[PDB]
């Protein structure tokens, strides 16, 4: 057991399941084939409660602590990995409106955050740059009351549904050094100039709108800028940690989920006289699975406590991140094998679960960024 | 060592075939899910179906290296032309070797020209490892076969227009694989029937599909050899078509590794090219490295093949192996990219969901290694 | 941090380290050579408290809990693997007199076993069966006031050295099923019919005293039957727990010194002008490393509080004890290769290290035994 | 493919030889630290040294057949003979594409007897992989070169009446390469002395050692080729080296599956083979794959070493590859053996202290994979 759930926390997670069997579980493919999850969805999300509940009650949140997101994360995980920009809306964009927005603004938008009226995206990710973020070349020059905003953002989670969306943009490109010309511009629907992208064709995350979006002079208000100009890049790296965090919590989920289905489909299936799962190698090769499940567990859960408490975890983070996103794709294509070739068609559910999973040795920093950052804090 | 000058500009030839007839449209043919009768028309018409079947059928007595040839050109192209492989050495095979003088002639001359398609259908929803517990009946009520049973995950599923399957014959041979044997089905027999086109992961464009037997009436000059000998026929075959396997996928995996080193030339980040930063060097060595294995284990095999001797043991080997050697280039392909290796624009996307099968059919990698354990002693 | 350490156990561990800087740290080199840790060194340990200091006040020892367990364990890796029979003498062997003793035989051996008078030995694993210890062949009949024992014990840890050896014999060999014919007898130094081998030349742990045992018409007084006759399996099968959760804390330890060894080696060695610490495959490999060391100590530790409260944990145990050791196992393969010719060469600490470490996949149960014993807790 | 009848039949004369001469004595040699210069007696009157030297110094005009033949049987005995192989196969070839006519017929006919051994000193404290940055002097004062340095971890480095020494004839050469020449040096050299045999993990047998040179005084006629030339000679050579580990290291790999294999087979557990248990079953079928994928490898790059090809992105392949895959099956090995696989008595534990070394010298795998990269440009 792990001790930042309580049993408040364990009702919470029966009541949200139960929500998300009538809600979520029975709608997930149609969703898939649309390529998109409705707004209603997270109007119904909002309504019951389930976004940014750690929001203060005087903007109509519950104050929740942080394990209340975790379940809520792990359980719409549970569903599908389509349902990330939940997570993101709630546990990493909203948290820059409640850290660093002024009075008025977060009077403005977190209210609206919590019924889910609005529904944020945070956008670094450029054509040009990803994993090299400070060398982002979307620009921000003060022209009177307002920012002009000329750049192209890649593959944005919730780029279609996006109300307000957090942008990293250089207000001054010949900075030294370049981050140090880095800030956050919050930009608002219908804003002129600022456009999006038709839906991306993916791999998979079918149901999650990822898109591009362009600003060709995109007329900003400068009361838009969340916190200081020029520390844009220190908000960002700040907030990563949790960021990461979220990530890692997603693929323990998700390797969890995937190894549940190929136990119990090894356990049913009949081959040679004997069950699937009788076979030497097939109970070894779930051992090793399971043991690897446990070690992701035992590791993220204990991360889990140390980020409550408050304490700084960059090294260990990107340690969950990394090796339990790579732990993740391993169990995927075990079960894929383990399946036959029923592992291979999309009535069985492990095909859209490993097409979903491979991605998050991607994105919140690739797996190599992940290396990067420990190998930097190692001395070396 | 088994390509000659002649296959070098039969590849050329080939190749430029492809750039008009195939490279521009197959993105088309897996949105339509299924490729076009009018390209196999055109395969047909030019030589490029069963070159290896004797000139008195109408084929050119081409040996195995131009097979190889063509099945790496078409996976250059793409994983869903691998029906055309499996027409060509696979199934069309089967009726050269144990057809009647009049089942090749009836048969042989519409097999190269296209007019038919062929498959074979050995898997069951109940067995596929385990095909000696297939139950597919066909009993025989002179002079038909009467069959009753299903087939599941029938590559040419749609467009085959002759079927070879593996039915019992009797279902009380005891020991069960004695009263297997191999049954023609022609397209339109009353009772036979077929399944959607399947939803698969990847090989969008190859049409796979379930088959349906209810008191299907088979004439009975459309067995296949001996009754009760099919299981033999079955494992005899099965060699070339786990070769061929091998052949598609270290191609897929040279095509992928050619689409990554490319990439990261391509692509800079903080003030380098991907490629220039050490991990990145050392990972593509690395690729390289098990490629070249695959190549030359590969290449040995089809050398061992052509000269007509047994090479169960080797061929399990190479099936296996390079199988798991793509998937593992596919997936250092993927992250290699970033974002965009996720992104179905780009073709490394459709090259990473194509592959992993190839470790489950012509026998899964589990059976593989089973298989090299009994020789093992 | 992990939970079951406090300063009292911080102040412990400095103090123990000290008596090993003086006893054990300059002098291991040479009980290598000799092939056996000396007497003397055990007497040093018993006169200091470091001998079963769990035993209760009574017999001498100091009613300390588990933790001062593992802190002694750790700290007697750090030097080397070849003090293992100290952990297996506190940790493994003299828990079986506690638990299962009667007032009479804790009263005459334990006081001994706190001062190391008595060194222990535990001996299972015959010439024809190890994993398979249901199939063991060594009998003890009965007669008179006597048990008469034979057979052969291979691979005795302590084997030189014990006073004590607790052995796992047929008392009835026709018992159905096999495992209910075992029994526990303590065998004494001195008794008639039993012999020593020489001690085994091995791969590594060069000065741990592996020996063979051998039993011909072994006259042991009826009187040193530990527990029930036949009950003898049961007994075993309850203490592998700790012993399998001692070779995970010692190979977690030995992984963590090997990384140390590795790292700072490579931050002082120069190649092409650089430290090899510089190039990014080393970053990589040391982060790699680093990671899997992060979770292999997260899991022991939470191992060690689930033990510690006293909750069963056999799956959990089983995890840690095989996949920690494959991991140490790995460790020690790219320390060895990033050392360069040197880490091939005896004057360097890493090449025993490394000889030492791929026998823990083997003992306590082989590695295989531990995925059987998962698969066998998964129901499959 | 590269061995004929006559091979075949060397190759069990030579067994033959070694089971009298090599394999009842090699433990003794282990114990002793060192292979006794009567067992090199007897290789040379044999006719089982440098045996591809022209017929005109005593050799047979052999092809690198025979040599394949010879180091893959003196490692079926163990990995403490590799300095045979290094004398026939790595050192010797230098004196011979390198040397004067006079300095031929000096060396070379001794070399053939075994009366000289010899032995290659690139490597120094400082310096292995980066092999340029070598420090070593050698100062004209005609009609000697003043040496000055330390050479580290010598093969033969105790036995060797010969030394092949790399040096810095200009240490001021920008580029620094350009200063390197090979240097000749004799036994009882004045200022040239030896460190102890080194004490290793493995190949115990292997008179390992440190070279000293303070003020050597080596004769100016013992220059090997052109000043400044050297590193030039040591990149050409360094390919044949590196195949000679790949040979050996696969030898090893066979060696140890085979020991496996047998013992598996022989030990019983719960009423049932050990290799009946599915698992070794298919850990056994992985090994016994990547060997054949080795073996494959390694015979093809000799048949184009044989082809005078260069193949110096094929050996550093086979080099890096071949060595990772012995340490992984000598990993398997010991793990199946149980507690005997880490005793002494059995073969096993002295084949798994052997291997990992083979991934250091001859240039690190790290280096392999380098140069990899780089020919991928
Ligand atoms: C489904 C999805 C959703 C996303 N959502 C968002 C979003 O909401 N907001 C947002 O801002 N971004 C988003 N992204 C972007 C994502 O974070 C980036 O794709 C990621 O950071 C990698 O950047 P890149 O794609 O430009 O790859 P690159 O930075 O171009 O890197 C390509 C490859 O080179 C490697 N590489 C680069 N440098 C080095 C080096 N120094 N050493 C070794 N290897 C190196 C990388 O690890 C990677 O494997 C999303 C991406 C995906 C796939
Ligand atoms: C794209 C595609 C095309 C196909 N085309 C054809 C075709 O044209 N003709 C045809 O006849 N078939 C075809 N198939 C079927 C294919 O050959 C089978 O999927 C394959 O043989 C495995 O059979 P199965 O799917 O029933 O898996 P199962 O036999 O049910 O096995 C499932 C899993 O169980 C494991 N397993 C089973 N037995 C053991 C054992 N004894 N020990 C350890 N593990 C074991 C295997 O690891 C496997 O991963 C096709 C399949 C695909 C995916
Ligand atoms: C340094 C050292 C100290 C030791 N000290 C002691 C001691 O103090 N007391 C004591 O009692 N013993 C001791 N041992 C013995 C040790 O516990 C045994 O070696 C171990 O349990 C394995 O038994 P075995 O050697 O007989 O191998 P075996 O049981 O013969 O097994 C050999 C191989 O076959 C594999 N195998 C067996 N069955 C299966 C199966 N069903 N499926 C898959 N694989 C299988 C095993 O995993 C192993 O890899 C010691 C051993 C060593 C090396
Ligand atoms: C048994 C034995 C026999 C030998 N016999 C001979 C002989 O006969 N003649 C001779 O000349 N030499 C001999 N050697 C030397 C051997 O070739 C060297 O040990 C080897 O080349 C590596 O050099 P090094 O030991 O100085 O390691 P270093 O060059 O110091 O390298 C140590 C580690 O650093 C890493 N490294 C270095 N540079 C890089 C880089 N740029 N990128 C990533 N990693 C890097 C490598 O991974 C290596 O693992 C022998 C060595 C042994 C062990």
């Amino acid at each position: 057991t792990a001790r930042y759930l309580r049993e408040e926390h364990h009702m919470f997670r029966a009541a949200f399941r139960k929500f998300l069997e009538k809600e979520a579980y029975p709608h997930y493919n149609d969703w898939e084939k649309r390529g998109i999850i409705p707004r209603s969805f997270w109007a119904k999300m909002g309504e019951n409660g389930f976004l940014c509940p750690w929001v203060d009650e005087k903007y109509g949140g519950l104050n929740a602590d942080f394990a209340y997101s975790v379940v809520i994360n792990e359980e719409l995980e549970k569903v599908g990995s389509s349902l990330v920009g939940i997570g993101l809306h709630n546990d990493i964009v909203t948290p820059y409106i409640a850290s660093y927005g002024t009075e008025e603004q977060k009077q403005k938008w977190l209210p609206k955050c919590v019924t889910g009226e609005l529904i944020t995206a945070i956008a670094m990710t450029e054509p040009g740059a990803g994993s090299d973020l400070a060398n982002i070349s979307t620009t921000a020059v003060k022209d009177g009351d307002y920012y002009i905003v000329n750049g192209q953002k890649t593959f944005i989670t919730n780029g279609i549904h996006a109300d307000l969306i957090v942008v990293a943009c250089k207000t001054d490109p010949q900075a030294k050094p370049p981050h140090r010309g880095i800030s956050l511009l919050v930009v608002e629907r219908d804003t002129p100039g600022f456009t999006r992208g038709r839906k991306l064709e993916k791999v998979g995350l079918h149901a999650q709108d990822t898109a591009e979006l362009f600003f060709q002079d995109a007329k900003v208000p400068a009361y838009n800028l969340l916190g200081e100009e020029g520390k844009g890049f220190y908000y960002l790296m700040e907030k990563l940690q949790q960021e990461r965090l979220v990530v890692a919590i997603a693929a323990q989920t998700a390797a969890e989920v995937m190894f549940s289905l190929t136990k119990q489909y090894v356990k049913q299936r009949t081959a040679f006289g004997k069950r699937v799962s009788e076979f030497q190698t097939v109970q070894f090769r779930l051992a090793e699975m399971a043991t690897e499940i446990a070690l992701g567990r035992t590791f993220v859960d204990r991360v889990i406590e140390e980020h409550m408490a408050g304490k700084q975890i960059v090294t260990e983070v990107s340690m969950a991140k990394w090796w339990i996103t790579e732990m993740a794709k391993r169990v995927a294509a075990e079960a894929m094998q383990l399946h036959g070739g029923y592992g291979y068609m999309e009535e069985y559910e492990i095909a859209r679960r490993y097409r979903d999973i491979p991605v998050s040795a991607i994105y919140a920093g690739t797996n190599e960024m992940m290396k990067t950052i420990i190998a930097r804090q190692l001395d070396l």
